[PDB]
């Protein structure tokens, strides 16, 4: 935007790009259908990764469109507004207190990386439903992690295309790390790995060992690795923990990609998924299930490990949580 | 979704629309909207059925239907033209150009069925962008398939492929023989859909106009199968280049459509600084001088070359065709 | 048609090896020769007429040799140990071990399928090198598939894959029930052969070692898919790693094959500038040492541990080894 | 070193037509593409032209070498290694001096260096009758030849191996175009077409103030390096007997395991591929009479009178198969 109207209200939502609560659907009708571009480039310059890591400006604007490009516009949910949401989330929860000055540069890149990709090319199924029907990437991947895989694979593709690749300058040293660290990051995104990640994410908790600044302490890759994956994973299932307003689009976004997964089962003859079946859901309640059995359960657990660094998260959640479980019918 | 066996009011309504399915205009877009967006579907379904294609090749209904949804769900929803409402138009052009009087009992059931399989699949998985924009990005399908017919090589792949998800080969039944034959003319006719092969197909169609022959009971002649398979690719290069020949009203849904299409393509190109590719500029375009031009020198030269070819049977598409084409004319802005 | 499945004069001779089918030790080179390099597609055959599960499943003969071919096709003859030979060994040793009897009655005949299709497909396609070589190179596959368990997912995909090819499809008469468990199943145990995960493995085996439960009839009790799924892991894994237990002049030839196979990795690391893998280096090695150090540190302990498991079904396995162990020992030069 | 000096040696004529290929692959350990590519690399100075860093050539070379198969007797890496000397050679005949760019001549001999690789030994309808995965993705048109092409570019993506890391953009669009116009042209089904436009050229040829071949269009270029890198591909009846007996028994030995194959699996046994009902000789007389004369006699025209040698060589050799043809 130039020195207009439609660029002064896009710039001024991008202001709150380091607070938890950012208006990202407003900043995607801004931006033309470009969140994913404009949050990812406002990160980067933000956490100076352009200059830091040499990324030409032309090759990462080139190589951010394209990834948007390859998430389906015509997905309710798992588009390139849920990516940029995952990103911000991801990029304010790398900013927490406990956490300051722990992660290197690279290490910070590969999060964020990890969670611009995380979800591209998403056909709006489950692994399972991919799998039932036999598809060509379920038989690619041994019914495995069947799209954590396929986002891995295609995001790192995209690199490839014309000026695209944004790790040009880096050395093999560094190229090595990051594309293992995005890996371990990503497949831990698989809702099948969601509990053991849990327990290891406990497990940690209970050896909490601060250093002499009272941050947290990694002194090693399994612990870094760790606390990386379980950040991405609570950004990925963070929208219970958004303002309202922002939690409830996602609902009905999320609700919108299962009903429909739904009807494609009923057309097929197939058994429908749990919560896909629109004839007979229950959104307010699936919610405050959601919620209770798996958001809540990590979100604590993470309070505790950056206490009381997202307390406020905690309260949102626990509020947000109340709300649907008053809208519950009788 | 019927009620205890009876249909629901709006597959009665859909049905009835489906009345029209070997008329040249059907409301292909109602159809997409009575049909919960399941336009190629219900029309290849309707068109089996009209020619007795399942029982004639033992598709079993159930993999058939499965196929065609799978086939139907792999066409983007976000593309504006060239998605399952283009290829269902596609499909149910091809079905009334085969049953032109001058082609009567000309096909076989296994030429007949390629045909309409071949326009089927002729653009599943389209991204919305030229095989030059894939090409000018270096896209790894670009890679694949060396620069060359990029999209249409895709297009097959993909529509052959399919036919491996769970309960879809609808060709099960069919002997080698028969496979290798449908398999060989699908992949021909599909090909043949590259633009960059029109000339070259025109000038042969030509050809044969010149030569052609007609038989004892004033039907069309073709030995070989240099012959056969050259009048089923243009008899669907002529169906994918249908809409300025239908009703007005279906054309300028088409138009609207394509534009949409080639400007969102216009704007990615301008986004990346690449060079806009012709009639994508929103900013610099002539929509109705557009048009003309594509009638004038390809549509127009193409049908009235088929028009020939099948004379004349195909008088009244043509006449449709130079009524829009004077249209468009008077619209042109001074 | 043919008696073994393939075409072969010497076919009376290829009778008298194949009647110790059942037995551990079968002189695989030997049928591998006799068959004209065809050992895992006669052996495969034999099995399933054995275990009657072309009746069971309903595999058309015809069906069954042109997939085993294919599959035997997509071995590599230029590779020294990960090849048909070896695929052929291990399926016929899964297939002794599956008779143990310890284990008589306890699995299906899906379950006993699985394993030994799983144990036929568990490395076809393999290049000879390690998924270390593949990932250091950035090869495609292991950019396809993540760096996790390059070659194995690779294996899987290529095994199910072939399936696809013409009259390959082996199961196409199972129910999509027998389809899914099977193909889990097969997943389960070949990603479960990679190396990286023996540790895990072996200490779950021991682990049921120390919960062992058996029948009213002696015969191991495996309650859950958990247990069961185990034990067919471990055991395949143990087919995988049964040369050292085998006749000294078998366990010799196949030191000699992988060796060969190691060391042309070495060179092609060398070439490239790449730190050498250990036992890769042709100038610095120690095969008699290595041989003894891979039975101590890994063959042993897994062998003694299902031992264990089916007691006392394998002690001659077991003594064999440990025969063989020591001729290593009294070869180390000194 | 003891052989370093016969691999030196033996390296003498790699501007010759007639090098011992088969000694040279024993020389450096089977590795002839690789070596041969690196000489004339240098011998051509194109290391230095396109800034291709010397690591980034050898390990993409290695690479690409083994992606050939050493289980193939025919189609491998000695044949890759064959095909791209002999482009060497044609390249520089008289006719041809200073005629193509830097980047076309990197054109051809890349081209000619990829034209085959992880050919699997069996021909395209193979692939096709047994719905293999690879006729499937190509839709069973010229299946192989745009597979070499696809592993050809691919590799250039692994560790270390894109020797055209420094190329511009305009020069990497117009080598890849050129490339793949180059090995798609290797295939058998266009073979008459690019004939007939040889003979066309042949017929209207024009040439430079300085004698040289007149090519003034892309269209006219591209055609005559198709051409050239076809006749190296077809080039084994032209080398003197002994290697092109060699290269005869090789075929044949490819041939054969193919039959052996169609027959296990009950399909039909492809043209002389049945070692029970084989006609070496005639063959070889055949395809020399139906489509390797009417190529080089047509080349010897282009370039007259550069490849006079090599056709009297191809004449020679078809004599001597037909004299051993029985009956
Ligand atoms: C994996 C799935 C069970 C987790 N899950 C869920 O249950 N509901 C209801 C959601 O809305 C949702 N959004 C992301 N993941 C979700
Ligand atoms: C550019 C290509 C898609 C061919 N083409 C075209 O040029 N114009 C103008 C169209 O309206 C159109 N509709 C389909 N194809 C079209
Ligand atoms: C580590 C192991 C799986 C690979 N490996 C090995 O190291 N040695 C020494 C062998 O003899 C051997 N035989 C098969 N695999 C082997
Ligand atoms: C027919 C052709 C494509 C295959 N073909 C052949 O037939 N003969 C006799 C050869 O010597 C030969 N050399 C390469 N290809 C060959
Ligand atoms: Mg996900
Ligand atoms: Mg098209
Ligand atoms: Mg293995
Ligand atoms: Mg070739
Ligand atoms: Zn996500
Ligand atoms: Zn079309
Ligand atoms: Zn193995
Ligand atoms: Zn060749």
């Amino acid at each position: 935007g130039v020195k207009t109207e439609q660029e002064d209200v896009l710039a001024k939502e991008l202001e709150d790009v380091n607070k938890w609560g950012l208006h990202v659907f407003r900043i995607a009708e801004l931006s033309g259908n470009r969140p994913l571009t404009v949050i990812m480039h406002t990160i980067f310059q933000e956490r100076d990764l352009l200059k830091t890591f040499k990324i030409p400006v032309d090759t990462l604007i080139t190589y951010l469109m394209t990834l948007e490009d390859h998430y389906h516009a015509d997905v309710a949910y798992h588009n390139n507004i849920h990516a940029a949401d995952v990103v911000q989330s991801t990029h304010v929860l790398l900013s927490t207190p406990a956490l300051e000055a722990v992660f290197t540069d690279l290490e910070i890149l590969a999060a964020i990386f990890a969670s611009a990709i995380h979800d591209v090319d998403h056909p709006g199924v489950s692994n399972q439903f991919l799998i039932n029907t036999n598809s060509e990437l379920a038989l690619m991947y041994n019914d495995s992690s069947v799209l954590e895989n396929h986002h891995l694979a295609v995001g790192f593709k995209l690199l490839q295309e014309e000026n695209c690749d944004i790790f040009q300058n880096l050395t093999k040293k560094q190229r090595q790390s990051l594309r293992k660290m995005v890996i371990d990051i990503v497949l831990a995104t698989d809702m099948s790995k969601h509990m053991n990640l849990l327990a290891d994410l406990k497990t940690m908790v209970e050896t909490k060992k601060v250093t002499s600044s009272g941050v947290l302490l990694l002194d090693n890759y399994s612990d870094r690795i760790q606390v990386l994956q379980n950040m991405v994973h609570c950004a990925d299932l963070s929208n219970p923990t958004k303002p309202l307003q922002l939690y409830r689009q996602w609902t009905d976004r999320i609700m919108e990609e299962f009903f429909r997964q739904g009807d494609r089962e009923r057309e097929r003859g197939m058994e429908i998924s749990p919560m896909c079946d629109k004839h007979n859901a229950s959104v307010e309640k699936s919610q405050v299930g959601f919620i209770d059995y798996i958001v809540h359960p990590l979100w604590e657990t993470w309070a505790d490990l950056v206490h009381p660094d997202a307390q406020d998260i905690l309260d949102t959640l626990e509020d947000n949580r109340e709300w649907y479980q008053s809208t519950i019918p009788q």
